């Protein structure tokens, strides 16, 4: 019982790789091809499922290539695609045969475009593709999730005073910090909504959601004093709202336009809790449901009941206390660029 | 000096070899050369020649019956040498080539291509437009542009998600997105993203009339949809409210290397979303700002809804958007239906 997987990755040393591959693939009864064109890697692997997943696990951690996307996984294949090739390496760059020049140039234009599109896809969708699962045909399921929401404090004022490029530098720097921190703790960013970041966590990731929130506030606090006063990054603040509940996670839309979205009351609650941090001396606020997903011991602070558009309990942690004032900031932002 | 463009498309031998006959004859009288390759129901074509000769030719290929979902991937300008000087139009049937050496390239081309096709469906319409124009969307700078922000969402959606089984909520939301995306695109709008049950789109400042007709068409097609199905279908309960605004917004792609997204930043984006919720409290399913009103040339029968705290802004609508129903009785009827 064998399987076949195909992946692309971003890059004489290659000849050393192919010879080591022929050595190990024979020993592991693995067949397949490695093709490379214009600094790109294309490899097809096939063999028994145990020995293949053992091999692919090594190649994912290889130094020489990165941006490794597994496009297709075949299970229970009937016949080997290349039964005689332990690991045939094909340098498409050196191939000057004029009957393959179109297909070779088409394999580049489509692959270059395919990587550009990958950077816009939702994180969950890319995960589904790496697992050999067709994202269009995955039944949306009801799952218990922690909803994350973070946006820039007083962003309306910042668009008024700053020129366009400084606003874009700022918004990009904010998204970059959020995504890297969220992804590092295991959270899945769903989409950017204006200046708002939306992510989710599994119900066992209550501590990671709180720690992600604290780490984002920390990385922004460092950035503000790490740069000069004229740098617009000196004005970057955030508030974060978390919520727990059941949501429908899946792919909605038409064949024309499709997206990955979460449907549920908790989505709006986390968004409304986030906007509440403008009126609290805490850059973080979450429901009691998030509080009950946390195994670790936090010094939880009760902020009372608040009416969210009946009133729910709102909490925070002692680490997330603001040293500044929300009004002091909107003034010091307006007056800095005044 | 010539231009060269590449595109993929989807199929709708003797019927196809005929395309080679007609095209070879014209490509020489047009001083055009290129290759046409097809594999597992997909079309690939490269072209080159004087710009005027290619622009007029690609316009004919764009409206051809025998293929659909055409996407131009690459476009190079100011080239010296033709990549294929010998062939006015050489067809290649990769489904009928099995030289051993070509098998890896062939299997890789269909896989990468299918995957590419899937990714397009998730791409924002604006990113696809930049790809069609041959412009790398990753290197484009965001700019301040004047837009009409479109906002619409499903009425009483919190009630439906509670009463309906999960698989039935999906059908309703898919159908709603399907109707909105179809109408918004047909009027020259760009769906920018779905936000839960919410649809956000944008129209240029010359499309004020297209923005209103888009909103009335969506209300019309849902009203038609409601009485087209049975009363036990979830679609019998699908209503909508729409809000529009006009203002300067920063349109452009943003994000890190990990995640990129095309988004709109501006005061008007929030102003539009507040109007879509204001329709709950109005006898009209549509509500737009006075800025949208000045983008319309058609003699609309505008209705003034006064100023509204959001400092206050003027709210307008058209008589065609009048709700033939009470909004509050609808939220009651939806509950007492699935109850
Ligand atoms: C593009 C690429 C293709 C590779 N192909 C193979 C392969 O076909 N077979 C294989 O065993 N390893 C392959 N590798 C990875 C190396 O085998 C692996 O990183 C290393 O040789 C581990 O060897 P070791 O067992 O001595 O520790 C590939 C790596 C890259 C970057
Ligand atoms: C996939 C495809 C590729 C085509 N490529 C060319 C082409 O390269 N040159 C050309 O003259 N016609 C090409 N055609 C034909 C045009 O679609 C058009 O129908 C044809 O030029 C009709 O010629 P007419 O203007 O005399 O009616 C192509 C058609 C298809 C379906």
């Amino acid at each position: 019982m064998m399987k076949r997987l195909v992946y692309i990755s971003k890059i004489e040393e290659i000849q050393r790789i192919g010879k080591v591959s022929i050595k190990n693939n024979q020993r592991d009864n693995i067949t397949g091809v490695l093709l490379y064109l214009q600094g790109l890697f294309f490899q097809i692997l096939e063999g028994e499922n145990e020995k293949v997943d053992k091999l692919y696990k090594k190649i994912l951690v290889d130094d020489r290539h990165t941006n490794i996307l597994c496009l297709k996984t075949e299970y229970d294949i009937t016949d080997r695609m290349f039964p005689n090739w332990a690991m045939k390496t094909i340098n498409l760059n050196e191939n000057s045969e004029l009957m393959i020049q179109p297909i070779k140039s088409l394999l580049q234009t489509i692959t270059q475009s395919h990587r550009v599109l990958e950077k816009y896809m939702p994180a969950r969708v890319i995960y589904l593709i790496n697992q050999g699962i067709n994202p269009l045909t995955v039944e949306p399921q009801l799952v218990e999730k922690i909803i994350f929401f973070s946006d820039i404090l007083a962003f309306s004022t910042l668009t008024e005073k700053l020129p366009v490029n400084e606003v874009v530098i700022l918004v990009n720097r904010y998204f970059s910090i959020c995504t890297r921190i969220i992804s590092a703790y295991g959270g899945e960013v769903t989409k950017f909504i204006g200046d708002c970041v939306m992510a989710s966590f599994t119900k066992e990731q209550g501590d990671a959601a709180i720690r992600t929130s604290l780490d984002i506030i920390s990385e922004l606090k460092q950035l503000r004093h790490h740069v000069e006063a004229t740098n617009p990054l000196h004005l970057l603040y955030t508030g974060i709202g978390l919520s727990y509940g059941h949501v429908i996670e899946g792919n909605m839309g038409s064949s024309l336009k499709m997206d990955h979205t979460l449907l549920g009351d908790a989505v709006n609650v986390a968004a409304r809790l986030e906007a509440l941090t403008r009126q609290l001396p805490y850059a973080l606020a979450f429901t009691a449901g998030v509080k009950k997903c946390c195994q670790a011991q936090w010094t939880f602070i009760n902020l009372g009941a608040h009416q969210v558009k009946e009133a729910i309990e709102v909490y925070t942690v002692n680490e997330a206390q603001k040293y500044y004032d929300t009004l002091q900031i909107t003034q010091l932002i307006r007056q800095t660029l005044e």
